[PDB]
């Protein structure tokens, strides 16, 4: 028993991460067979961010100016494009230790590990979502660029994220591993204002569900609620509107545990509209929604 | 920018993980060099847990019971030995992705990783504290015994718990590498019931700096106290006592952000006595703990 929020073995990917430089820039790359995947801003400085015009900035490069180093030894860089907003450096080995792998484009509300580096060396782990506004709180500091999200699935790395850019509010904006970029974001220092965080709520009663599984139950009440009547205090709140496709995702949950989804909806309500009255669940004093119900179940059957 | 709950990169632990198997129990082994180490009641059926003696149902195994298996290989067992609550068990093979270790024992209130296994296979990576009454506050299903804590200084990973026991309240208690259980727990099913679990005081002042550092600092107020009227405040709300000790290990922490230590003191006893109003700390609703000075220090300069 316990719930905790929990990231993926990152062996897999630490074994993919090397340090690109480009000039006076160095950030992280991710080396899969005989690519090199990294942000197309390794190309700028960091006067060039204010307004770069990437196409023209890439002329001016040439395969020897990407210097890729993995561990203490150097990579010879036979070729250079840009995708998107990534660049895909070919080199003449491929990685030895190019897990199996797919590149994938979340949705808002999906969850994924995140693997912080610095100069190509892995840092640190932490689980993280993609908010509704499509950004990412995360922790990155100047070199972190280039460090990636994934999830993984027995032996099977999929790639959903690279982190490329902090936004003046302090929240992250990256792309896919085919260069585009989650929300509205583009790779420029400009005014970029995220819209609404909006709280998960499948998410939300995922998690919920992990409590009463865990022995945390103080919250339920004998209420019961529709999908429409709910929605309309999800919406006061700032809470996503719940559909019938998540009722049917929180199924497995609802089954375990005896308490049906609409059920659980109307506890959810009673903490909206009146509070944790400082009382903790799952050892939070607020409603977590970076667990989606996948990783509830996944958390709480031992899937490895 | 952005602070998170991080845990080390698991690879160099995760090329450790053995699946170990005594009779018709399977547990997780930690394989390092020539030795395989996991927990003692490995020996035991579930009806032994209640009351076993360990030498004597040691006896009956032979190093042919002691089955160990790497991925999908079967380990040689040419030796095996109880040192406290752990049983080494010597293979034939050096474990080739054995990475520079020691074994610490750590003191409550610090923090590690622990990588949660189950059949020898890695399922997640979470960060822990051990609590000042000695249980870490873990997620871990049945399999999941032998499962480790550590912390990683750039290439050596200090081995710092082993899981062996749930205690009947969901807390969970384990030993060090040596087999010594932290705190009073044993490894027989009974009412071990754990002390009081107070906040760790000096975690919660370097997490409220990682919050000035990230941008938070509405709880920042125009008060100073001392250590022995903030200790009296600290007793009444079941924190740690801050000794001067303490104070000079968040030393770096008030250099870097101009706050004396006994000013954000100050301020943790105005968000004891006051509470939180419904606001939050760097995304969460309560007074975080399991963040240690040296991890605020570390997340928030990058070290690899
Ligand atoms: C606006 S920001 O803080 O997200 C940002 C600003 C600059 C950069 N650099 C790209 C690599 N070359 C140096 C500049 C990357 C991100
Ligand atoms: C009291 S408890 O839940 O912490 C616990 C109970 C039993 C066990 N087993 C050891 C391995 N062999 C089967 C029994 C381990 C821990």
């Amino acid at each position: 028993s316990g719930f905790r929020k929990m990231a993926f073995p990152s062996g897999k990917v630490e074994g993919c991460m090397v340090q690109v430089t480009c000039g006076t820039t160095t950030l992280n790359g991710l080396w899969l067979d005989d690519v090199v995947y990294c942000p197309r801003h390794v190309i700028c400085t960091s006067e060039d961010m204010l307004n770069p015009n990437y196409e023209d900035l890439l002329i001016r490069k040439s395969n020897h100016n990407f210097l890729v180093q993995a561990g203490n030894v150097q990579l010879r860089v036979i070729g250079h494009s840009m995708q998107n907003c990534v660049l895909k450096l070919k080199v003449d080995t491929a990685n030895p230790k190019t897990p199996k792998y797919k590149f994938v484009r979340i949705q808002p509300g999906q969850t994924f590990s995140v693997l912080a580096c610095y100069n190509g060396s892995p840092s640190g782990v932490y689980q993280c979502a993609m908010r509704p506004n499509f950004t990412i709180k995360g922790s990155f500091l100047n070199g972190s660029c280039g460090s990636v999200g994934f999830n993984i699935d027995y032996d099977c790395v999929s790639f959903c994220y690279m982190h490329h850019m902090e936004l003046p509010t302090g929240v992250h904006a990256g792309t896919d591993l085919e260069g585009n970029f989650y929300g509205p974001f583009v790779d420029r220092q400009t005014a970029q204002a995220a819209g609404t965080d909006t709280t998960i709520t499948v998410n939300v009663l995922a998690w919920l569900y992990a409590a009463v599984i865990n022995g945390d139950r103080w919250f339920l009440n004998r209420f019961t609620t529709t999908l429409n009547d709910f929605n309309l205090v999800a919406m006061k709140y700032n809470y996503e509107p719940l559909t019938q496709d998540h009722v049917d995702i929180l199924g497995p949950l609802s089954a375990q545990t005896g308490i049906a989804v609409l059920d659980m909806c109307a506890s959810l309500k009673e903490l909206l509209q009146n509070g944790m009255n400082g009382r903790t669940i799952l050892g939070s004093a607020l409603l977590e929604d970076e667990f989606t119900p996948f990783d509830v179940v996944r958390q709480c059957s031992g899937v490895t």
